[PDB]
């Protein structure tokens, strides 16, 4: 019997703008280049236009404020918590789409115009190719980090039957860490472990786990605090047709086709794959540089930010240019090819605006049960349910510490380690030091105060 | 080391921006239409009328 | 179509052509509006021979 989040809180009427600084991101689009001497020191990072840029803001504590007007915040029974009421995510680079390319791709034949019998044999036919990607846009906002699945390996079965050697399949639900790559038109699977020859996708995928946001389980979460609001828009269509090269392990039956001979004694492959390509990208169908007002969220948690932090994730593939730099080592009067070395780089920027509204929460005994069963960590930080620790007096003291009256004393308990999130990499953006209240000196409240009817 | 070539698509007359008025109802800044120094700066960029 | 081996030569420049991106925008202000680009900013004091 989960009740909605608009019965046990009480909306105030005081509003607070916040605003991030301008963020940048420079690095290589393809692979994280390491050190020649070190394997833990990065030199240039792997940032691309195909990643889940996940932001993690950190709101300041509302109870760490000192107001002169102490008539509404009564600290006998009530506490304070922000709410989200708006958002705006801007961009500052031109519209430009980028390409990726594998140097040893398995393009065996061409299967749209002419694949003339017989076969052309040879025990290597891999080569260098490149193509465009499935273009897309989405954004999710919530007080918990988003969930996303991917298809993967597993234990197949027991070992009785011996029908055919085939890999097993199982999808895996996990957390969407930053730096991961979006689905791009080759199925939402691992490519490191489920493929072997690492020569079927381009180089930015061939050691990655292309997850995909579970729109179904995150919709059906029983509390509904992982999705405030979500948008998406994407399109793709095929460009060419090729086919792989290898022994197709599952046989094609002789029933479905008339057997042939002569020049046709050896049957060919039936392992095709298409190539995706995004069409024209306009500035009419963009999804950024526009405000978004949450008048009513879809979940039960109607915008309220527990935990004093939000999770905003956003991904774009329309703004994915690749700056290519070219330098030389010698000055020669004629054109050469051994005289130049060229480099690829990719830039990236973002911007966040917010407008928050703080509302007070009464705390009856009936209410403090209900908050306790959702997550117990939220009641710990307001420091409302505690116990007295026992043990009145100790005797753990000596005047001299390095002596022969000694038991080799040890200390440093690991007590400040409580957040289970440190195994994951987020992009942290600090909002603890940038709140304000005078809206009209800011580029959003003027677009907000006309919406309020004032 | 790849580079693609951008091309763009058809250019219509329904999707134009010019030869039609505007009215500055309420600007986005604070100086709602006031110009100081007795000058102002217009800049346009046009590609659709660039026959060589 | 791009098969092994490569086709070698000490120069391979061509006489090509290409089109551009279609674009339109207008802008009004009482100040010359600003713009940006990426330019070559100098390194720190020493890289100690990391990368050109």
């Amino acid at each position: 019997k989960v009740v909605s989040t608009d019965e046990y809180v009480s909306r105030t009427s005081i509003y607070y703008y916040a605003g991030s600084s301008r963020l940048l991101a420079v690095g290589n689009p393809y692979f994280s280049i390491k050190s020649p001497n070190n394997n833990k020191k990065v030199l240039v990072p792997k940032v691309s236009g195909l990643q889940y840029r996940v932001f993690r803001v950190r709101l300041p504590d509302p109870n760490k404020f000192g107001f002169p007007d102490t008539s509404f915040y009564n600290p006998d029974t009530q506490r304070l918590v922000w709410a989200c009421v708006g958002l705006e995510i801007g961009r500052g680079q031109p519209l430009g789409v980028g390409v990726s390319g594998h140097p040893y791709l398995n393009k065996f034949d061409d299967t749209e115009t002419s694949n003339r019998y017989p076969a052309q044999p040879g025990s290597d036919n891999r080569e260098c190719l490149s193509m465009d990607y499935k273009q897309t846009q989405l954004c999710l906002i919530g007080c918990k980090p988003p969930t996303g699945e991917h298809w993967g390996k597993g234990v197949a079965c027991n070992n009785n039957a011996a029908a055919t050697d085939c890999p097993p399949l199982e999808l895996f639900n996990s957390i969407i860490e930053d730096g991961d790559m979006v689905d791009t038109g080759f199925g939402c699977m691992d490519f490191g472990t489920l493929q072997a020859n690492k020569s079927d996708v381009p180089i930015d995928i061939c050691n990655s786990t292309c997850k995909y946001p579970d729109y179904l389980k995150m919709a059906s979460e029983p509390y509904g605090d992982s999705l405030f609001f979500f948008l998406r828009r994407e399109q793709m269509f095929v460009r060419h047709f090729f086919n792989r090269a290898g022994k197709l392990g599952e046989a094609v039956p002789d029933d479905l086709y008339i057997k042939g001979s002569g020049n046709t004694a050896v049957i060919q492959s039936s392992a095709f794959f298409p190539t995706p390509s995004g069409s024209i990208v306009t500035s009419e169908s963009q999804l950024f540089n526009k405000p978004y007002w949450l008048q009513r969220a879809q979940g039960h948690n109607n915008g309220i930010c527990w935990g004093n932090q939000l999770f905003v994730t956003v991904v774009d593939t329309t703004r994915s240019t690749n700056m290519t730099l070219c330098t030389e080592v010698t000055k020669e009067g004629t054109y050469k090819n051994d005289n130049f070395k060229e480099y690829v780089r990719h830039v990236e920027e973002y911007d966040l605006q917010f407008v928050f509204q703080l509302c007070k929460i009464t705390l009856t005994a009936e209410i403090m049960t209900y908050i306790h069963t959702m997550d117990s960590n939220i009641l710990e930080d307001w420091q409302f349910g505690l116990t007295p620790p026992p043990s009145a007096s100790l005797q753990d003291t000596y005047r001299f510490v390095t002596s022969q009256a000694i038991t080799c004393q040890k200390t440093a308990p690991p007590k400040e380690k409580e957040d289970p999130l440190n195994k994951y990499t987020f992009w942290e953006v600090n909002l603890k030091e940038k709140f304000s209240a005078d809206l009209d000196q800011f580029p959003l409240g003027r677009k907000f105060l006309l919406q309020s009817g004032l």
